[PDB]
RNA sequence: AUAGCACUCUGCAAACACGAAAGUGGACGUAUAGGGUGUGAUGCCUGCCCGGUGCUGGAAGGUUAAUUGAUGGGGUUAGCG
């Protein structure tokens, strides 16, 4: 979906279509408010730079644990979420509750979905790791039993369930990386519904400024007192890159954590 | 500064930032996501060099701190004079 070039801003525009979607107001009890918080703590410094001045958003709550065991629903319609990259699902169980999941791949209204033991294999069914098919390709995996979906719940994600021994389950991470994950926790069968989230081009700097995101200045223009990368009577780069802080930015690996090195099996080549 | 491009780090109690700690932002987000760095629409593209510094992976052949203290010598009483 290009745009005709009427404007020097219009030139270089490329959306998706998705007329599948709801294109209608979001189920009221299940929408609560948000606010921006522009990038800064409760001692009011700024935390996390390039963050402030978006639009206006309210936060849909997305039903994570799905601990409904035995009850079937029928999917209702599917809404555009501006909290996240993905499309979500509104359900409809059999006593009249209504919740919000993260709709798979070619999920639309009026499919049936289960989430237990004796769930079939279909897809946007929640099952535990030891009842999922070998091979088989999931998404929105849980770490620790009971808390929810953690992994895997981004625009065109999956993983795949490489084997399973008696106690642990491994399963191949999108980034490249196997690692372990304990049998009793659950994940839903299916790939994530957006796929062509990267597709999408943005044109111009107000696309970047309507979706939060403000300037980002090199640490070349800046002082010497400002960033590392300070001053010269021209063009210059005079040292190793590193951060604003002094931290090295090419090829430095900055993994400290020792708790959970047992449970990765190979890395990402790194 | 910018849309676009590339490299790199981060498997979630994430990397990163604030504080003395608790705690907070990142994010009520989950690698099509977040941070850092360089270039700057688009067309055609982007040659050689790992000697130096840096980063990454190893061997552990040489040395190496904290920790222990078999000895060796000295001082002073006591035994043989
Ligand atoms: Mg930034
Ligand atoms: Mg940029
Ligand atoms: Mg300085
Ligand atoms: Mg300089
Ligand atoms: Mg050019
Ligand atoms: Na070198």
């Amino acid at each position: 979906q290009k745009c005709k070039p009427t404007s020097p801003g219009r030139r270089f525009v490329e959306k998706v279509v998705h007329d599948h979607l709801h294109k209608g107001a979001p189920y009221a009890p299940l929408v609560e408010a948000k606010k921006r918080t522009g990038g800064r703590n409760n001692n009011g410094h700024i935390t996390t730079r390039h963050v402030g001045g978006g639009h206006k958003q309210h936060y849909r709550i997305v039903d994570f644990k799905r601990n409904k065991d035995g009850v079937p629903a029928v999917v209702e319609r599917i809404e555009y979420d501006p909290n996240r990259t993905a499309h979500i699902a509104l359900l409809k169980y059999a006593d009249g509750e209504r919740r919000y999941i993260i709709a798979p791949k070619g999920l639309r209204a009026g499919d049936k979905v289960q989430s237990g033991n004796d769930a079939p294999i279909r897809p946007g069914n929640c099952l535990p790791l030891r009842n999922m098919p070998i091979g088989s390709t999931l998404h929105n995996v849980e770490l620790k039993i009971g808390k929810g979906a953690q992994l895997a719940r981004s625009a065109g994600a999956s993983v795949q369930l490489l084997g399973r021994d008696g106690s642990y389950a491994i399963i191949r991470l999108r980034s490249g990386e196997m690692r372990k994950v304990h049998v009793e926790c659950r994940a839903v069968i299916g790939e994530v519904s957006n796929q062509e989230n990267n597709l999408r081009s943005l044109g111009k700097a107000g696309a970047a400024r309507w979706r939060g995101v403000r300037p980002t200045v090199r640490g070349m223009a800046m002082n010497p007192i400002d960033h590392p990368h300070g001053g010269g009577e021209g063009r210059n780069k005079g040292i190793q890159p590193v951060s604003p802080w002094g931290q090295k930015a090419k090829g430095y690996k900055t993994r400290t954590n020792k708790r959970t090195t047992k449970m990765i099996i190979r890395d990402r080549r790194v």
